[PDB]
C-alpha cells in the first residue's frame, strides 16, 4: 500500500505535466488554427508540432478519427497510413483508444509503443485531445518503463 | 527543517518544468531559427511564442542583451523599450538579473512580475535560455506566492 503510493502520486504528477506540454502544443498552433480556411494551415502547423520536444522521448503525433495519422515527429513515414486497428504488444488497440479517449473520455491510454532513447517498444502513458476543424486527435506522452 | 525541505523539493519539481517548458518554445521556433536570414524569421517567431501557454500565468518574454523587451505575450505595449535598469518592489534589477543568468549563470532568477491571474505584482521564479543568433534571452517562470 505505500511503495504503490508512491506510484500513484508519480503517476498524478505526470498526468498534470501532460496537460500542461498538451496546452502548449495546442496554443503553439492556435493563430494557424483560427485563421485557417479549409485546411490552408495544416501543413504549417504539421511544422511546429513536429519540431515540439518537451524531452527527447516527448513529441508529438495526430491521427484523425478513422485513424489515419496526419503526424508524427519521430517516424514521419507514418503520415497517411491508418492505423485504426494497430495492437501494441499487450492487444491494446492504440489509435482507437486514444480517439476514444480524447473524445469521449479522460484522454488518457496506458499502451506500449517505439520509445526514441532506446529504439524499441516501451510501456507510455498517452495523452490526447480533440481538434475538431481539423479532426485531429493530438497526443503525446510520458514513457513510465520507469 | 521538515516544512522547509517540502519547500525545496516543490522549488526543484518547478525547476525541472521550467526546463521542459523553456524546451517547447525553443523548439516550437527551431525551424525558424535554424533557416533565418538576418532576422527574417524573428516576427513569425514571436507570433508563436507569445501565444504559448501552460497555463494562465504561464508564458513567455524575451529581451535583447541591452534589456530591450523584443517580445511579451502579456503585455505586449512592453516591446521596444528599454527595461535593464528596471527594479521590483524589493529591489531585484530583473532584466539585468536574466541576462546575466541565462549567459553567465544557471538561467534562474527570483524576482516579482505582474501575475494575469490577479492582474498585480507576485513572487515568481523565472527562467531564462539565451539564443545569441538573434540576442534574445528568452524566459518564462512560475510563481511561488503558493
Amino acid at each position: 500500500a505505500e511503495l504503490v503510493r508512491d506510484r500513484q502520486e508519480l503517476i498524478d504528477a505526470r498526468k498534470k505535466e501532460l496537460k500542461a506540454y498538451m496546452m502548449m502544443g495546442v496554443t503553439a498552433i492556435k493563430p494557424l488554427y483560427d485563421s485557417d480556411v479549409n485546411g490552408s494551415n495544416k501543413q504549417a502547423a504539421k511544422e511546429i508540432l513536429k519540431a515540439m520536444r518537451f524531452e527527447s522521448d516527448g513529441y508529438f503525433f495526430a491521427y484523425d478519427s478513422q485513424g489515419i495519422n496526419t503526424l508524427h515527429a519521430i517516424k514521419p513515414s507514418l503520415e497517411g497510413k491508418n492505423l485504426y486497428d494497430l495492437k501494441d504488444e499487450n492487444g491494446v488497440a492504440v489509435i482507437a483508444g486514444l480517439i476514444d479517449a480524447s473524445q469521449k473520455g479522460d484522454g488518457f491510454l496506458y499502451f506500449s509503443w517505439h520509445k526514441p532513447t532506446i529504439n524499441a517498444q516501451a510501456p507510455k502513458l498517452g495523452y490526447a485531445e480533440y481538434l475538431q476543424k481539423w479532426d485531429w486527435v493530438l497526443g503525446t506522452g510520458i514513457y513510465i518503463d520507469d
